[PDB]
């Protein structure tokens, strides 16, 4: 029945120390060690399920980068996003003959700039988000805090567009969204509140969408290599190991949030789908 | 009780500033290969000559730490090089104050990192006070022959062989009144598995909090708080820092960081005097 699509929403670059912390430490021999600006894919996942279309993540807002962009210049220069018009989410969905208003559920893994970019589009969906992540982002907004990963203007848009929210409580069990689609409540780690997705496809079988719970295969290991972007180190480690257990017990693949090698090997919306 | 508190200079260490201050200098689009720096910082310990008995806070690095025949692994020596003279060695610092290791009643181990638990093995007449989670963590690295850089296998080996007398601070244990005006602070998990601090109330100087690696430097402390790269429990670290700030305010105490070069220079070291 279900069809799962991988949509390419462009690329982002940043200090590798964000991705893998202390990836290249200074030594007595390399006292002035240098980092690297690494490139990684931003992507989203559409599940065209009989019970309704489910969208996982929403990438960046088209009006993010640029001198007249939503992102602060310090953010733009730290986490530059590069994307043709075909990469924009609205376009990727159009290509699939899917309108925003057709989306029943949006699962926001978290509310970082490269995941919650286009939430404002989905005014007919229920937006599922971790309550702690929602609280965290709302505070940034209210306190006009200068947090690089949370876009004041994006949040401003969510409120103005009157999105319909469904917060996953801190100690809430996983949610059965649809047949073979379960929202996993990962809790605090990479961010305040992380959500994942387990999808059971008839043919493909089990998929875990880990998002930023696991940046890359290098993150996953073993051994685990945590990021520099991190709120709760203990929770982050617990989440990874938990994912590892779930993958084993359910014989699922783990789809990382920003692994280039894996993304290349994915079947994109333009090419086809998983079923 | 009219005690005397000594700061002993146990050398200097250097390491990537990212260890000390996480993401201190992130690469950007127009600076994509941003480079880090190798910052130098002091290793010190504190002796409290107290009428009820002598209390030592931290023990610095082991004399046979560095070198080809050293206890530290080469990768450790290269990432966290320790430079010190014979006078900087704790045993010598104590000797110059006419103190023998056997005269130490209590050793408080802030944690069991290489630069704080180096010389525990000296104090075979003392009760070593350590956080149980820290002790457990270190013992695991030992038993698993794990290669954690901050935990020295040979140091731990020595503690066991010397039959040290331990007193573990339990995870949910209250502060310990060690002596009049000396309280062991249970900071719990953060920088490491289990952090201990000290609150000292001196007649003349007033209140001092020894934070060790709960707070690396004034830069760490802020505000704003700038967390380290060497972290186990991020949330616990931040809670601890905020807790120290509150205690400091309420008790009107100075906060002595673990490795603040500037603060260290201002201290009256053991070669010059003490704090009453
Ligand atoms: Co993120
Ligand atoms: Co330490
Ligand atoms: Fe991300
Ligand atoms: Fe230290």
């Amino acid at each position: 029945r279900p069809k799962l699509y991988v949509m390419d929403n462009g690329r982002m670059r940043m200090d590798k120390n964000w991705m893998i912390a202390m990836h290249n430490p200074a030594t007595i021999h390399n006292p002035n060690a240098q980092t690297e600006f690494v490139e990684f894919p931003i992507y989203t996942v559409l599940i065209d399920h009989p019970e309704g279309k489910i969208l996982f993540d929403t990438s960046c807002n088209p009006n993010s980068m640029g001198p007249q962009g939503r992102w602060a210049e310090s953010t733009q220069q730290m986490f530059p996003w590069t994307a043709t018009e075909e990469c924009y989410l609205h376009n990727r969905l159009e290509q699939l003959k899917v309108r925003p208003e057709d989306i029943r559920y949006v699962v926001a893994s978290h509310l970082h700039l490269d995941h919650a970019g286009c939430l404002e589009m989905f005014t007919n969906a229920t937006i599922i988000v971790h309550e702690d992540e929602f609280n965290g982002a709302l505070q940034c907004y209210a306190r006009n805090q200068k947090e690089p990963a949370y876009i004041w203007a994006d949040i401003d848009a969510w409120i103005k567009n009157n999105l319909q929210w469904r917060t996953v409580k801190r100690h809430e069990d996983n949610i059965l969204l649809a047949e073979g689609v379960k929202v996993l409540n990962f809790g605090s780690g990479h961010a305040w509140g992380m959500l994942g997705l387990h999808v059971e496809l008839p043919e493909t079988g089990g998929i875990i969408l880990a998002s930023d719970a696991i940046y890359t295969a290098e993150s996953y290991g073993p051994p685990i290599k945590p990021p520099g972007i991190i709120y709760d180190s203990l929770g982050y480690m617990n989440t990874v190991e938990r994912i590892r257990r779930i993958a084993q017990e359910t014989k699922s693949q783990v789809w990382f949030g920003h692994d280039a090698e894996q993304f290349k090997k994915f079947r994109k919306s333009t090419e086809g789908y998983y079923e």
